[PDB]
């Protein structure tokens, strides 16, 4: 045996254990645009309830037309990081619209939220500083922290008391600056961070407050500005990282929004911004259209909140356990991974499209279906999906 | 004075000393599509010699039209990671076409090359393994390796004897599996990895060979297939990472190409792939067309080769320390950061667009201009370019 081929056997062994544990993930091949209804390459039309397309913007024809126009005026790719020849007028324009929307001085675009998190902490913090994370923070945040030299603290999920004991330890350990950082809305359970309480704890210790708004920007708060708007601390957030790939168009791209001098150091020093391609023109141009849509009317935001309130009461009525609260992320816990796989594949036979979350996406013993509400769902699709959730939801033992 | 405001003052202090050191980067706002000539918002139209638009596909009309049709048929955003509702028939087709193009059994798409490298090493290698890296490996590779638990060795730049020293040491230190990793073509100096020696050196020790092919894919090799074709190792590479935002369209996306079991484990566990948005339907669609163009004829990469040799031989006979060759990346060393901004500025006034390179993009005191060739350039621009370099080179003590 050569070491190389041996390595391929340990890879094949790992792939077979993952199957055996029922933890293997099967891709489904959609053949149409992203939509509240969608058809896979088998011709079966189904109702999509597991997309980050909260506002219906991923195939919105005005967003589509803005991409078409931005291709005619601004080309297909730039093939350059921002500082060489990758900055068009669109990137500056969008950065100003994002900053105004989010309530901040400035904004720096990234290829993804993953990279915005990836290049945030290492640029702003050093070995003498501390970051204190909610224990449920998105993987991209964990990896951004791991790439920094800062001292690390984690506090129990949404546990404000634990947040206080960590800031005490952090101060006891002699932290210089301290950044408290959390998902604005948590990906896997839909809970909303208590930014109002966390603003207060932070001011008391003198710590910065950052949030990751991938599941909030565009539809949280009455004006859809985000978790910080929904919790009364709009204009009082040190650092907003977020995505363009969810409620604001769903194509690609991300951002960090902060004061002008934080953003300025990120342009000078943040490794995904120096060493990774700029956002494509068509994506930036459509993103500007998305901010016009949302600053002219809260109709999509409001319609989304209605579909969630309808569909959450609906799942409550059937004896399903309504995790979290107002949010469009409805996590239907099943704990066992195999049941999650069964329920998802049985809902596909009943014409509903959701998928199973299990390790490593969610902790072991905590598998689930994440149902996601879009503003685009019609009553027929929703009342139909409730039936399909009812049948399978009894036909497999969930109640 | 509160802790938060002191942090912000620290950031402002840091910005200032970046300006004083001659290291502050200023973006140019381009009002036009990417191309051989470009116009900033000040109306000036200049010759672009600093893009990754190596093949001119960034604004190629058939590429722009394929993005249009992809918008029509497959929408604008998918707003999902791949394992949920983020997989369309396009992603599958392109993963196959790339595997065929690169010599591999399968491909996995990422949002960028930065994230392809980000999620490689941590998914394949453990604390008991090793990674041997060329000292000048790309920042994204260093960051991928940092995120894994593998032991890290470093060999001197392109030094085949030192590569053998690390391989010996790693075995002596008891490494289980070993992966030797390198830029195919190196970002800041244009040198080509000696893949042919490395594949033989790696074979003695049963090590894996992995290569980053951003500055290669599309135009290196006879049929433009990469640094591995140009070294006659095509079909014999364990891992290829690479981008679509350089020669292959310039918009977004990346990939890792490997034996079907590597790719399958990356799908199961690679953190960027599970946890970050899928590539946008327009980019995959235009990417499939780019491979249509490049697999139909070698003309574009063939005239990139001509533009490179003409321009390399030109700067040589002008007095520039520029070797004759066909490395589309032509480094112009300047060492001083201030002298690099001045050379870029003076070349701008003379009708040529290039940008200074300085710390942390290159080592302190090793500042440069990175001329970058493209298949787009006609001889009248190539010639007018040379004239700009002869003069500003004369004016600044460079020749
Ligand atoms: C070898 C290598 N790998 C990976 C990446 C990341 O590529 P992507 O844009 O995320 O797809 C780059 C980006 N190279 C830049 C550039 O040379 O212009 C940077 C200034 O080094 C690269 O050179
Ligand atoms: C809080 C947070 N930050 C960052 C990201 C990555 O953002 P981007 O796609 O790289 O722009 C996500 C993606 N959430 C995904 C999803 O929930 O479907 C994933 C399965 O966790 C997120 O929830």
């Amino acid at each position: 045996m050569s070491n190389a081929e041996a390595f391929y056997a340990s890879i094949r062994t790992e792939l077979e254990s993952i199957r055996a544990a029922g933890l293997f993930k099967n891709e489904r091949v959609i053949a149409t645009p992203q939509g509240a209804r969608v058809r896979t390459t088998d011709g079966r039309e189904v109702i999509n309830l597991c997309a980050n397309n909260y506002l219906g913007l991923s195939s919105h024809p005005q967003v589509i037309e803005a991409a078409h126009e931005a291709l005619r005026t601004h080309g297909f790719g730039l093939s350059s990081v921002r500082f060489i020849c990758g900055t068009q007028d669109l990137h500056k324009t969008l950065e100003a619209r994002l900053s105004a929307f989010l309530g901040t001085e400035d904004t720096i675009l990234y290829g993804s939220a993953f990279d915005a998190n990836g290049g945030l902490f290492e640029t702003l913090l050093g070995a003498e500083d501390a970051v204190i994370s909610d224990a449920l923070n998105h993987a991209s945040i964990i990896d951004g922290v791991r790439l920094s030299k800062a001292r690390r603290y984690r506090y129990q999920h949404n546990d404000m008391d634990d947040l206080r004991v960590q800031l005490e330890q952090a101060r006891a350990d002699g932290a210089r600056y301290t950044l408290v950082f959390s998902d604005g809305v948590f990906s896997m359970d839909g809970t909303v961070a208590r930014l109002d309480e966390m603003r207060a704890i932070c001011d008391e210790y003198g710590a910065l407050l950052g949030i990751d708004e991938c599941h909030a920007t565009g539809f949280m708060g009455q004006r859809g500005r985000g978790t910080h708007e929904a919790r009364g601390v709009f204009g009082k957030i040190d650092i907003i990282t977020g995505t363009l790939g969810a409620a604001l168009g769903g194509a690609s791209g991300g951002f960090t929004s902060a004061r002008k001098e934080v953003v300025a150091l990120l342009r000078q020093r943040s490794r995904p911004y120096l060493f990774s391609n700029t956002v494509a023109p068509a994506i930036v141009g459509a993103s500007i259209a998305v901010l016009d849509i949302l600053e002219a009317s809260t109709e999509l935001r409001d319609r989304l909140e209605g579909n969630t309130r309808f569909f959450r009461a609906g799942l409550d009525r059937l004896g399903f356990d309504v995790k979290a609260g107002d949010h469009p992320i409805i996590p239907i816990m099943v704990y066992d991974a195999d049941k999650a796989q069964q329920l998802a594949q049985r809902l596909l036979e009943l014409g509903v499209y959701v998928v199973g979350f299990f390790y490593p996406v969610v902790p072991k013993g905590q598998a689930r279906i994440r149902v996601q509400m879009s503003a685009l769902h019609d009553e027929a699709a929703l009342q139909a999906a409730l039936d399909a959730f009812g049948q399978a939801g009894r036909e497999l033992g969930l109640i």
